[PDB]
Formats: C-alpha cells, sequence, structure tokens
C-alpha cells in the first residue's frame, strides 16, 4: 500500500489532569483546537511515533500543587470520551477510562437497503475520511503519564483498526476438479469477475482505552470477548456485540450487479492521483476491535464464524453453458431444457452439478435427482469470507483472528479457486424461521430444507480453501502519537 495506509489529521485535543491518592476533583481541558495549542507533528525516526509539542499553556486551575496523572483523548469527534468522563471523581477516573463506550446502538448495528450505499457504521463515527486528503481518528492513552506535580508525555493509540483488501487480478479462471456436465476435471468451468467487498462483525461498543485481559490466550479483551454463539443464540444475541450496518456499503439494488466496494490491484496502490471512488477503496475500511480466547483447535478456540470480524468478498460467477448436466435434454413433461443464459440464476445440486432451474434439479430425465436440494446463485452472485488476522496461517489451521485497535489488516487475494456461497448466514435474522431478512443484503434464496452453506457456531478455518490469500498486519506509518505537556 504505502501512502494509502493513512495520513492523520489532529483536530482536537482533550487533556485530563487527575489528582492521585483518593477522592478529589479532576481538571479537564476538553476539545482544544489543535492548531491553537500545538505545533505540527514531528516524527521520531527511531520509534516512528509523532510528537505533539505544545505552543500555548493550558490553565491548571484547581490541580495546581497536586500530584496528578495526565490522560489524553485526541479527536473525540463523537463526544464519547467527554460524555463517559463527565463528573467522574478522580478516584474513579482510571477505571472509568477503561469502561465501555457505545458507538452504535443494538438497533443501529443492523441496516437495511434504504441505508445504502453510505451507511453509518460504528467505527466510522470515530474515524472519518476527509475527502482524499487525510483522516480524523479518535485516539486514547493505554496508560496515562507518570505521576507529576503541577507548579511530561502521554502516548495515545487510535481507537479503530483498518481493513485493506487487494487482489492479484480482477478476473479469475475457475477449473473443474471433477466432471461437471460436459466439463472434465482440469478444464475451465467458469470465470469470476466484478469482485467487491465489505466488512462486518467488528464490534459496536469498545473499551474507551485498551483493556488487558487475565489470561495469555487473549491479551486485550473487548466487550464481546466472552460471547461464543450457538446456531440459535447468534440470531438472538449477536447484535448485543457486533455491527452489521457495513454490509450495505456500496450496495446496488440491481441484483444483476455485484454489491460492495471495489477491490484494488497492487498496481492501483502505485497510481498517482486517483479517482474519488478508487481512492476510497484504496484507503480501506475501519472497524472496532474484536477479540476472543485463542486456542489450537475448534474446541479450545472461542473464535467462531458468528463472533469474528470478517471481510465478505462478493463476485460474479459465470459458468460455461456446457457445465450444465441438464443441457440439451428433455424434461419428464416432454418440454426441452433451455440452455443456460449468462448472468441468470443457476442452481448447484447437493451432487455438485449445475442446473438451469429447480425443475431440472429434481428431474432424473435431465440428470437431476428426486428430493435433492440445491443452492440458488442469484444472477451468479458468489460470496467468500476472509478473516482479518488468521493466527497462524494458512488453510485449515487459522483457528484465531483477533482484531486490535491501531493495527491495519491487509488481505491480499492471490486467487479465487472455486464456487463460493450463494448467501451470507453470518448475519442475525430477527425471524430465523423464515428466509426473509431485510437486514441482510445476501439473504437465503433457497427452498426449505436446503443445507446451510456455513453456520455461526462453526470455527474459522476451511477444510479446503475457496480463496488463496496472504494477510499482513502492520502499524500506521505513524505508529502512535506522543503528546508532550
Ligand atoms: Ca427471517
Amino acid at each position: 500500500p504505502g501512502e494509502w495506509a493513512g495520513k492523520d489529521k489532529i483536530e482536537k485535543v482533550s487533556i485530563y489532569m487527575v489528582p492521585q491518592g483518593g477522592p478529589g476533583l479532576v481538571e479537564s481541558a476538553e476539545d482544544l483546537d489543535f492548531g491553537t495549542y500545538y505545533e505540527n507533528p514531528t516524527i521520531d525516526p527511531a520509534t516512528h511515533n509523532a510528537i505533539l509539542k505544545p505552543k500555548k499553556g493550558i490553565k491548571v486551575n484547581s490541580a495546581v500543587g497536586k500530584t496528578v496523572k495526565v490522560y489524553v483523548v485526541l479527536n473525540d469527534i463523537a463526544g464519547k470520551a467527554k460524555a463517559l468522563l463527565a463528573n467522574v471523581n478522580a478516584a474513579d477516573f482510571d477505571a472509568k477510562f477503561k469502561e465501555i463506550i457505545e458507538l452504535s446502538t443494538q438497533a443501529q448495528a443492523l441496516g437495511t437497503v434504504a441505508d445504502g450505499p453510505n451507511p453509518a457504521t460504528a467505527a466510522g463515527k470515530i474515524a472519518k475520511k476527509n475527502g482524499t486528503t487525510d483522516e480524523t481518528i479518535m485516539m486514547t492513552c493505554l496508560q496515562p503519564s507518570d505521576a507529576l506535580t503541577i507548579e511530561a508525555k502521554v502516548t495515545v493509540e487510535r481507537s479503530v483498526a483498518r481493513a485493506m483488501v487487494s487482489t492479484k487480478a480482477q478476473s479469475y479462471e475457475i477449473k473443474a476438479t471433477t466432471q461437471i456436465g460436459e466439463i472434465a476435471a482440469g478444464s475451465v468451468l467458469a470465470t469470476i469477475t466484478d469482485i467487491r467487498w465489505v466488512v462486518a462483525q467488528g464490534e459496536r461498543r469498545q473499551y474507551l482505552s485498551k483493556k488487558r485481559g487475565t489470561v495469555p490466550e487473549n491479551t486485550w479483551v473487548t466487550p464481546g470477548s466472552g460471547f461464543v454463539p450457538t446456531s440459535s443464540t447468534f440470531h438472538t444475541n449477536a447484535t448485543e456485540y457486533y455491527d452489521y450496518a457495513g454490509l450495505w456499503e456500496d450496495h446496488n439494488t440491481n441484483e444483476a450487479v455485484i454489491s460492495g466496494t471495489q477491490v484494488p490491484t497492487l498496481a492501483d496502490y502505485q497510481l498517482q492521483d486517483v479517482t474519488g471512488e478508487l481512492a476510497n477503496a484504496l484507503s480501506g475500511k475501519f472497524l472496532l476491535p474484536n477479540t476472543h480466547k485463542s486456542g489450537a483447535n475448534a474446541a479450545s478456540s472461542d473464535y467462531k464464524r458468528g463472533n469474528t470480524a470478517y471481510v465478505l468478498v462478493r463476485a460474479k460467477f459465470t459458468p460455461k453453458k456446457e457445465a450444465f448436466i441438464d443441457r440439451g435434454k428433455t424434461y419428464s413433461d416432454n418440454t426441452a431444457v433451455p440452455e443456460y443464459v449468462a448472468g441468470e440464476d443457476f442452481f448447484v445440486g447437493e451432487n455438485g452439478q449445475f442446473y438451469v432451474s429447480m425443475k431440472s434439479v429434481t428431474d432424473p430425465k435431465v440428470g437431476g435427482v428426486a428430493g435433492m436440494k440445491a443452492h440458488k446463485y442469484v444472477k451468479g452472485k458468489v460470496l467468500y469470507y476472509a478473516w482479518l488476522n488468521p493466527s497462524t496461517t494458512s488453510p485449515d489451521s487459522w483457528w484465531n483472528s483477533p482484531v486490535v485497535r491501531n493495527n491495519i489488516y491487509h488481505i491480499h487475494i492471490k486467487s479465487i479457486k472455486k464456487l463460493g456461497f450463494n448467501w451470507n448466514p453470518l448475519v442475525p435474522d430477527p425471524d430465523p424461521s423464515n428466509p426473509e431478512n431485510p437486514n441482510n443484503p445476501d439473504p437465503n434464496p433457497d427452498e426449505p430444507g436446503t443445507p446451510v452453506p456455513t453456520d455461526p457456531e462453526n470455527p474459522l478455518p476451511d477444510q479446503d480453501t475457496f480463496m488463496s490469500v496472504e494477510v499482513t498486519v502492520l502499524p500506521w506509518k505513524v505508529h502512535s502519537y506522543e503528546v508532550d505537556l
């Protein structure tokens, strides 16, 4: 990436002076205009941190003569720190600075079609892209200054993580691995085009500043860390913790078209002066942290498909007409099977074969099977999951995927290898007894009793991979900001 990993704007500075030793009065200087009170950042080439040096003194008022610790929030642009910390006693302040803020309500965590293409997301409320120029992101200190007496330095880290996605190519050729209609193993089966992405299941709340856990399997805890969904509790409780509004980003109401944000190539990241829309894709997407107890297997890892942040990749799968086992045949009712038309719905049976309709799927005269179910791919839409931080890599072993603030998770797609899923079960359904779900852009299009493509109670890894990807975790160019006082 390089220059696309973010350039920061500091708009506001909030300083909290907290007397030590027991009950007492906090002195706060909130939402100070950065330019008025601070010099422009200078980078420490050793640490890659930026240092903010004050120009103007802040009035210490009642804290004069006291031993205090200093806490800092930069860019409290949603007012969340101010509101949480209001009228908090000095004795309660350190604990309060680690308590929970809510970026989206449980109701706001679910969007609908009317919220596209630019839905408010939880993380976007405290991480703003200012045109293509720079970005304003909330930051808080993991720990306050050392104790000092008024007559030091406070390091802060960004409150969001960033997801970035790239692809080797904008099209992929798919080969059959077994006989599919007239297509032999090793021959071309389909082409994938029009690749897009969104991110979901980051959290909707967060600890104001990073909160250490109690066991080594989860260094930093998040409000949702203890939530381990079953197939049923996912639907009733997932929105208590996670944000899904982002599923509607760059949504398109034409089902012939693939919804979501473009996925740039590596070369796109080297282009100078870029369109607005591509610039937005290149700078990625923000999400709030999401961690669970890590383990070495399904039983010991608390990371589940229904509680882990994911990138959803969407694309157009165009199969060769010759792949259809029903091609050229005659139905049991003595009518002819129509050839597949590119871009139209297609149906993939439990047997892996391709059919132009459900009528074909269950008619043995055309290579169907009575009683057999199929996945309906709506106008050829296919879906794939990528986890943000597979720990470790790479196929059937990435049991864990923590997302921690102030990190960038770059997912590079090297290839899409096979047919994906036809809908996204990793979205809470307010009435799970029916397939309708206005909160999901990719609801279940299948007939009753069709096997689900995946389940929220499942572990992360795939037995055999749908995509080849490499994930890189990196810091912002400026790792953290140091505020001098
Ligand atoms: Ca439903």
